[PDB]
């Protein structure tokens, strides 16, 4: 489980799915053997592409991911590893200068999703190639420029042996939406207004604008 | 090696890892879950030892300062001398093969990461807790802030202090992923760098690519 103070809960389950879709390069964590620090790999993870219809909740759905099979994290997972995948969205430092109140302390507004469950390794070549093609389809659509993978499928197949594809059955899903909900209404407005004025912070202002 | 980093994605200089830690202080702190559970992950503000003089070129051997909420189960979970990783995530951008203008190809994600490992030591004294949060204001307000003066709030910090869980992390191992199209042919790296220079969202990635030898 993930610690999320009451005020930082998403208004709706759909916000956690939106952050996963918007920020697919997750930090995949699993336990380190013999009391060592956890293993951490940045990996591209998407929602099950076979899910037709609105996906409102992460709990009960399967995420699809891959990493490098030669990455020692792949061997360390073994068979039924309990893992967390952390998705990190828009974030910005909050200067109390923005509050125009006193006294105060600074903070950092940020967005995260933590999904936990059992990681199963894909061994099937068909399921592995489906994983990377669904990942092209999902990320090129949201982040890309209309690139057509069709002419590169032979190439995908040539490099496929190196792919460690996986499936993560989401047992638990938690979302930090730390967006100044602890402040009084006028101060939340001052913060939202200050973040509206620059590209680095507009995405945070966007989420703050959608709070009930 | 505790973090997997293909040879092409090694930083040019140890200083690049220190730069990313300074630029991206909101780290993800990870420690093992009890009895096969998944790791505990908390976003925590972390800075370089403010007492360091000289140029800081290497993370290994320096102490990082940070805090978290004592009310967070992760605080009780860390117990004594917990082995932890703190991951710092810098500039990043999806790479469309449309930018490469080459075939065949596969998309990728250019990103920067630093993973530091060592033993987390808790600070229990109020005087070391207070130092931790004051040092953190001085380091972050200067770099990310808008000229706020903490002077008027110094007693306020003491009046809201018990909830702070301050810690020290002596860096035993530091690894850095600088995934910035080094695997592509030079003409293609240039195409990605020029593409990423044409939008604010991707400019920081272009800037790192421009600083590669
Ligand atoms: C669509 C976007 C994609 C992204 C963001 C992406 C991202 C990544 C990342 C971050 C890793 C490294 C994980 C680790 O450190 O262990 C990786 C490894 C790998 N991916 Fe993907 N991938 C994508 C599509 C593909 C496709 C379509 C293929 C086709 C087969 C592929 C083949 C590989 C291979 C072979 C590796 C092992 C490392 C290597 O030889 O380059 N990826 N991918
Ligand atoms: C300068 C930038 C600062 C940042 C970016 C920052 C960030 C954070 C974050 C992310 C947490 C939550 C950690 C968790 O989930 O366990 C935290 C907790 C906390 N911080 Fe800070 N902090 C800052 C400065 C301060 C200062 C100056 C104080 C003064 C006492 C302070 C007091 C606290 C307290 C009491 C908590 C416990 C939970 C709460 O009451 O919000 N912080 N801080």
């Amino acid at each position: 489980a993930m610690f999320v103070p009451g005020p930082y809960h998403a208004p709706e389950d759909r916000w956690l799915v939106d952050l996963v879709r918007g920020h697919p390069l997750a930090q995949l964590a699993s336990n380190g053997a013999g009391g060592a620090a956890p293993h951490i790999t940045h990996v591209p993870i998407i929602v099950d592409p076979e899910l037709d219809g609105p996906v409102d909740r992460l709990v009960g759905i399967t995420l699809w991911g891959h990493m490098n099979r030669a990455n020692p994290h792949w061997a360390a997972l073994g068979g039924a590893a309990n893992v967390v995948a952390t998705f990190a969205g828009p974030n910005a430092y909050v200067s109390p200068a923005v509050y125009r109140t006193a006294p105060a302390a600074p903070t950092w507004n940020f967005t995260s999703v933590q999904v936990r469950g059992e990681l199963r390794k894909v061994e099937s070549a068909d399921d592995t190639l489906a994983t990377v093609r669904a990942t092209v389809a999902a990320l090129e659509s949201r982040f890309g420029a209309g690139w057509d993978m069709t002419g590169s499928l032979d190439y995908f197949r040539r490099i496929l042996p190196g792919v460690g594809a996986f499936r993560l059955r989401v047992a638990e899903a938690d979302g930090m939406f730390k967006l100044s909900q602890e402040q009084q209404p006028a101060i939340r407005r001052r913060v939202r207004h200050s973040f509206g004025g620059a590209e680095a912070t507009r995405a945070v202002a966007g989420l703050m604008d959608r709070l009930p």
